């Protein structure tokens, strides 16, 4: 019983202008039904943008807020985020189990999902995150987390994450395209890929999305 | 370093504009520095920063625990400074590139970065504590001048002060509701952050005045 992402492709909509964000999302709407919205767009245009996306596209919204505070603050962040209409929120595991549990509680209260970020995809992740990543994944399993995020840029690490969480858990993966990750290789392990700049900075975002999907058509 | 009145920073985590403004107004004679985080910002919008600047003579620290990849961190910092925040708080666990991205924007934009080195809640023991000394040392190497460390662990706060040196600026949450003591915390931190002990009080002004009275010899 997991999220069903059209074409295994999640748009990372990190444009910071409302008109551009709506236009570009509109251009690729035939290809997706899931949009990841983060702080670049929300802090520039307000949390009301989430409801607007739902009104215009009916798409699922994952709030990529990298939640990383103490439990009582995490609870408030999740509540405000779900009140705005997000279907799911992404939370860091590095701050520990109590901080993750706070998010799980609010998600269960409001009919939403928590995604646990286990290993980030950028070079700096090697310094502290990578050494904790397997343990963070096991912590997710212990807590009953069913949704995870891991790195397209390190398919061996993404594979290990998939091993830890099992085939039943849901796994999404950013770092495809601009950061160097490959769509098809990433989908060997992840249920869905997250793609931002490769699509939203493209001269023709629709063609960019279509091209990515063409490259993975055998993977559905 | 920023000159924090009474060594006391209000953590304004009420989620309703009217309540947040009322409480902040009530304690304005005691503070000139307010920490605004996502509970309030996600409820009322980034224009809440503008509103606080208009209503109060307060510096604004945006406690956004910035914790993304460098390119996204840059965007978050730009949006936050554009809205009028004096400073932003960032995490170090995502690594040096992620911190450097924030520092670069702050330098370009004439604002400040605070690095959170060790959080004050129990879960911090699992992963954060073991990385904290290195995160602090990384901050020093990167040129970070402003830091956050935990009131709830005096021994850890003392070690973090040692690492960053006496010239760095250190603020510390976990005072009051989380169990930290104002006076003991100020042995090491330049200023204490206080939220619920003030903002949930029947009389927030009396609560702030009481905390200040308890540390008067340190002012
Ligand atoms: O470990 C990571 C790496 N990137 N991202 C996010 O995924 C998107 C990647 O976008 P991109 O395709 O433009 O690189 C951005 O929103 C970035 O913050 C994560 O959530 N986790
Ligand atoms: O390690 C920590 C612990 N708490 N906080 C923040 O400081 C405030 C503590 O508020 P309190 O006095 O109500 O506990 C809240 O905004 C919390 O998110 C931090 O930034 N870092």
């Amino acid at each position: 019983d997991v999220m069903d992402v059209m074409n295994r492709l999640i748009l990372a909509m990190d444009l910071m202008n409302r008109d551009d964000a709506l236009r570009v999302t509109g251009e690729v709407r035939e290809y997706i039904d899931t949009v990841k919205i983060g702080y670049p767009l929300v802090l520039s245009e307000g949390m009301d943008i989430i409801a607007e996306f739902r009104k215009r596209f009916g798409c699922r919204i994952i709030a990529d807020f990298k939640v990383a505070d103490i439990p009582e603050t995490n609870e408030k962040i999740c509540r405000a985020t779900f009140k705005a209409g997000a279907d799911a929120i992404i939370v860091h595991g590095f701050p520990g189990a109590d901080s993750v549990r706070a998010c799980l509680n609010v998600a269960e209260e409001m009919g939403r999902e928590v995604f646990l970020n286990t290993e980030m995809s950028h070079p700096g992740a090697e310094m502290f995150i990578q050494g904790a990543a397997d343990e963070i994944a096991r912590m997710g399993v212990d807590l009953g987390v069913k949704n995870y995020v891991g790195p397209s840029t390190r398919p061996e690490r993404l594979s290990r994450l998939r091993e830890i969480i099992g085939q039943d858990s849901f796994l999404i993966s950013p770092g495809v395209g601009a950061q160097g990750g490959d769509p098809g290789e990433t989908l060997r392990f992840a249920d869905a890929i997250i793609v931002g700049r490769s699509i939203y900075l493209a001269d023709n975002p629709a063609a960019a999305a279509a091209g990515i999907i063409e490259s993975i058509k055998d993977l559905l």
